């Protein structure tokens, strides 16, 4: 079957060099996939399965022996069946696609895909078999792991170091065919202990009284007058009175059967703490805590609670109030505990004062809601004890949680890895056995979570544990010594001087990356549980909230961050540092790992002597090959996979819209591209001189509006702090980590929107010129509008348009508790921002029926003969049919004479004859540059402004008047400092015309037409391609083809 000539033709040709940059060298292009994430995991593979070969090929076991074959064969079959189906469907052109779109993904070779699928399926297999049995024991001496340890023996902290996850019947100096286990025993205490490590697995054993229906009834607690039909929920929380007659066990029959006897649930021998099931309205027992989808998989107030009881084991707990065991309200409902002192730390939701003088509650409820009344409450054994329970109520009731072990732990000085492996290790054994107590049921798989948590990283954390394996030459008791594992244990050892230098700082830094991803979420979860308390207030339902109470957790009015929930997180990028605010801690730790990486990935690329193996036929791709490696061919196509998933990524087309911005030598003269910093610093480099004069304070007013359109859609826009906007903006800039992301989407968006912003300042103004022209219209009249709302309508003069509005639409939270306004150039057809009655006010409502009033209305047209000019131009009824809307139902000018029935010459006739015969010269042509609202007032006489009013609420609103007069009139003197030029920039302030123009810059319009002047606007043209992979990618606006 030879193949059609027109595919051929029509195939990409593969070409010396991936792109024509200088970053696009194989030196640069493999470095950078090897920084890349999913690419490094995709070599990674490559680089660690080759190691995993060794313990198959010298494994005692017939059936491990036999897997490499069953592997092989299945490969050969696997590519007979791959050969007949691309035959069966491509027929005289499937040797072309076979190797397109098989081989170049794979390696481009035939035996790639085989060293491909068999690489694969081996470290399949070895990750399978690695958690295939359970090794947690108490060994014995002399005797070996007793079949089953007795309850006293293992639940002790100081037989803790006893349970070390140990297999049953391997001998060192013994070639045994189960010998394999002593493996996955060292490799799972190493991955277990990673588990330990990133995760921070803290159990908790919870009871929850969940929301109790009240057979008393909602009106005894909250009104119907006020709160109709209330739901047992969070918001209403209510639970039946406890009373000694009914044989209960749960709600306040459970909290007194609980709370009378905490002290007694805790092992102090085994610092464990275990609450019966029954208690509980669910199942109940124990769950796993682990920092990465606590705050996915439970609520937040849970999460966040359990949290708040890690740190009060630390005494780093903050914001909750104390109370003993014994202090506890059993008596009475379980909410009681809740309602803290007032009188005069502790954050307290006193919804006396947040009600005002409504009335919300009833009954008991009114009576004891004075009293403040909280969330989360810490109960201790002892007052000079730190706090081991802690009681917080959530969605589903209220929950006792506590942690187990941590005491043991958790320290002051912090986590104890150590220590908590050992204790969860204990719980793993306890639940072997079967030895927890029959009131308890633990639904606590540790090797199941490990397994899970570790299955994320199935390749980095693997090779990482094996490389901490050899890394231990003090451990003579490990597989390694094994004399059946002698060339295995130095097959790990030929890795380490080739990877693991990469391999450690890869590992260190997406571990701090789950890290940072995981510790957002508190921040993010946090505030999704408190929007609704936001939502009742915003819709003046405040009286919804009811028995809805503020967490303790203490947030950043700096950062947007809870450090003492980031405490948690900080426990572990403190022991993945050690390995081999948390805010402040994980963003210096990130780059300082990202550097690392950069220099790990050039050193490995650097020692391997990577050089571009000619492409085979009919092949589209750049291969790379290297032969400075233990397994040099799996090194080459691990490169070759890192490559084909790094070419394809997005992040090398980001890297090729990077390179366009890089070539701009006029942009590049305002901003360090790599750097993501404003170029000149502050000085005269290059000032003054025309083609973009301004300084680089000037460039930040641009990038605050790129950073305010960002916030603005924001899901939630409290997760980066509060007061005022110029800390929340950079903080929302750092949250990008646009100089640590540099080939991201994050960073094209934001520099494309800087060229946008520079395209419209470059040429004097050439472009913002021609967006004006095209955006303004004579018949029509435009305006810069700072409008405000003023909840409050009016020597207590003081402007409220140029007060912040801090918390707009309580978007930094509630207030009761714990010059602005620009739209820029605004036209009738452009309105949508404004406010429906500004807008309205303005562009169709501008001379209202209650003088200076008409000033401006035919600015638009600014000079006499103008509109004159328009009026006989109309050639169409249509034409005049809106020129006479507009004068009459928008500008309201009165019109004398005129006819509908007239033909097209006097129908333009009589509005000619009549506005030669009104306007013989009311300030009219005049340009309006001030207040305008009820009334209609100029910028100095503030002291007689109404604020437009509108269904309850007031506006206050600032308008300049900008015409066709002034569009034109804008050039090189435009962006001068000099006050006198004001006029060249729409009779605007230099600060206000570069706001005007970020607003303009943000038309998606402007950012296309600027984004293909930078791409047309190139010295050395458009980048040119030479891979397949980078060609499909990023599309043709960008690259082409050599």
């Amino acid at each position: 079957a030879q193949p059609t000539a027109s595919t051929v033709e029509g195939l990409f040709k593969p070409s010396s060099a991936f792109a024509d940059r200088t970053d696009f060298s194989l030196s640069s292009i493999l470095q950078k996939s090897l920084i890349n994430r999913e690419s490094f995991n995709q070599y990674l593979a490559m680089r660690l399965a080759p190691v995993l070969r060794t313990f198959y090929e010298d494994n005692y076991d017939t059936d491990i022996k036999e897997r490499l074959n069953g592997f092989t064969a299945d490969t050969d079959n696997a590519f007979v069946s791959q050969e007949q189906n691309l035959r069966n469907q491509f027929r005289e052109n499937y040797l072309v696609h076979l190797q397109t779109d098989i081989f170049d993904n794979t390696g481009g070779n035939q035996a790639a895909w085989k060293l491909r699928d068999v690489n694969n399926k081996i470290i399949d297999d070895f990750i399978s078999r690695i958690f295939a049995k359970n090794f947690v024991e108490y060994v014995q001496d002399g005797v070996g792991p007793l079949t089953k340890p007795t309850k006293s023996l293992i639940e002790n902290t100081s037989n803790f170091k006893n349970i070390k996850l140990q297999p049953k019947f391997v001998n060192k100096n013994a070639k045994l065919k189960i010998n394999n286990d002593a493996v996955y025993a060292a490799i799972q205490d190493k991955l277990l202990d990673q588990f330990i490590t990133n995760e921070n697995p803290n159990l908790v054993s919870r009871v929850v009284f969940t929301n109790e229906t009240p057979v008393d009834g909602f009106d005894n607690y909250f009104n119907t007058k006020v709160i109709q039909s209330p739901t047992p929920s969070y918001q209403f929380q209510v639970f039946n009175k406890y009373n000694q007659q009914s044989g209960g066990t749960k709600g306040a029959n459970g909290f007194n059967l609980l709370a009378s006897n905490l002290k007694s649930y805790k092992n102090d021998q085994s610092k464990g703490i275990d609450i019966p099931n029954k208690f509980s309205s669910d199942s109940g027992g124990k769950l796993l805590l682990k920092a990465s989808d606590m705050f996915d998989t439970f609520d937040p107030s849970f999460s966040a609670a359990f949290i708040q009881g890690y740190l009060a084991l630390q005494k780093k707990s903050k914001g909750a109030d104390s109370k003993e065991v014994d202090s506890l309200i059993k008596d009475k409902s379980i909410i009681e505990n809740f309602f803290v002192d007032n009188n005069t730390t502790v954050h307290k939701t006193d919804l006396v004062k947040i009600f005002g003088d409504k009335d919300v509650f009833a009954g008991e409820y009114k009576q004891q809601i004075s009293k403040a009344v909280v969330d989360l409450i810490e109960v201790k054994k002892d007052s000079s004890s730190q706090p081991d329970y802690i009681l917080s109520r959530g969605k589903d009731g209220i929950h006792l949680m506590a942690v187990d072990g941590g005491s043991h732990y958790l320290t002051e000085s912090g986590r104890d890895v150590a220590k908590q492996k050992k204790f969860l290790l204990f719980r793993a054994l306890q639940t072997k056995y079967g030895l927890v107590d029959t009131d308890t049921t633990y639904d606590f798989k540790l090797f199941d979570e490990v397994k899970k948590y570790f299955d994320t990283n199935r390749i980095l954390f693997l090779f990482e544990a094996l490389l901490d394996l050899s890394s231990d030459t003090n451990n003579k008791d490990n597989f390694l010594s094994y004399p059946q594992f002698k060339k295995f244990a130095d097959s790990i050892k030929s890795i380490e001087k080739d990877l693991k230098e990469l391999v450690q700082a890869h590992y260190k830094q997406a571990v701090f990356n789950e890290t940072a991803v995981a510790e957002n979420k508190v921040t993010l979860k946090l505030a999704e549980r408190n929007q609704p308390f936001i939502d009742n207030e915003r819709n003046n339902q405040i009286e919804q909230n009811g028995l809805a109470a503020k967490l303790p957790y203490e947030q950043d009015a700096k950062t947007g961050h809870y450090n003492d929930l980031g405490n948690y997180y900080k426990d572990i990028i403190d022991n993945v540092d050690k390995k081999g605010n948390f805010s402040e801690e994980v963003v210096s730790k990130l780059k300082d790992n990202k550097k690392k990486v950069e220099e790990a990935a050039k050193k490995h690329v650097e020692a391997l002597k990577v050089f571009t193996i000619p492409s085979p036929l009919y092949s589209q791709v750049i291969l790379v090959q290297t032969k400075l490696s233990f397994t040099p061919e799996s090194t080459s196509l691990g490169l070759n996979l890192a490559l084909n998933n790094y070419l394809t990524s997005t992040e090398l087309q980001n890297s090729i819209k990077l390179s366009y911005f890089q070539e701009d030598e006029a942009f590049k003269k305002i901003i360090d591209i790599t750097n993501l910093t404003f170029s000149q610093q502050s000085g005269g480099t290059g000032g003054t001189n025309g083609n973009n004069n301004l300084t680089a304070d000037n460039w930040k007013i641009f990038k605050e509006t790129y950073l305010l359109d960002l916030f603005e859609s924001q899901a939630q826009k409290s997760i980066f702090g509060h007061v005022g906007i110029e800390g929340v903006l950079d903080t929302l800039y750092s949250s990008l980590n646009l100089e640590e992301r540099l080939d991201s989407d994050d960073v094209i968006d934001y520099l494309s929107y800087l060229y946008t912003a520079h395209w419209l300042l470059k040429d004097n103004l050439k472009n913002y010129k021609q967006s004006l022209q095209s955006k303004l219209s004579r018949t029509s009249n435009a305006f810069l509008v700072w409008s405000v709302d003023s909840e409050k309508n009016k020597d207590n003069n003081s402007d409220i348009t140029q007060t912040e509005v801090k918390n707009p639409n309580f978007v930094f939270g509630s207030s009761v508790y714990d010059r602005y306004g620009f739209r820029g150039i605004v036209t009738s057809s452009t309105s949508g921002s404004l406010p429906e009655a500004v807008s309205r006010r303005l562009f169709k409502q501008f001379v209202n029926q209650t003088n200076n009033a008409y000033k401006g209305a035919l600015f638009s047209f600014g000079s006499m003969d103008n509109l004159k000019n328009i009026i006989n131009g109309i050639q169409t009824q249509t034409e005049f049919d809106a020129l006479y809307n507009h004068l009459t139902s928008d500008l309201n000018i009165d019109v004398t004479g005129v006819d509908k029935n007239k033909t097209l010459t006097e129908q333009k006739t009589s509005l000619t004859s009549f506005v030669d015969s009104n306007f013989k010269q009311k300030d009219v042509f005049s340009r309006f540059d001030g207040y305008i609202g009820d009334n209609k007032v100029e910028e100095k006489n503030y002291t007689s402004y109404q604020f437009l009013s509108d269904g309850g609420k007031y506006h206050a609103t600032f308008v300049k008047q900008v015409n066709l007069d002034d569009v034109e009139k804008i050039g090189t003197d435009s962006l001068k400092q000099e006050d006198s030029s004001k006029d060249k920039r729409l009779n605007l302030s230099l600060e206000e015309f570069l706001a005007a123009i970020a607003l303009e810059a943000l038309d998606p319009n402007n950012q296309t037409q600027a984004i293909n002047a930078l791409i047309s606007g190139n010295k050395k043209g458009l980048v040119k391609v030479g891979d397949f992979r980078i060609f499909s990618s990023i599309s043709a606006q960008w690259v082409r083809r050599f």
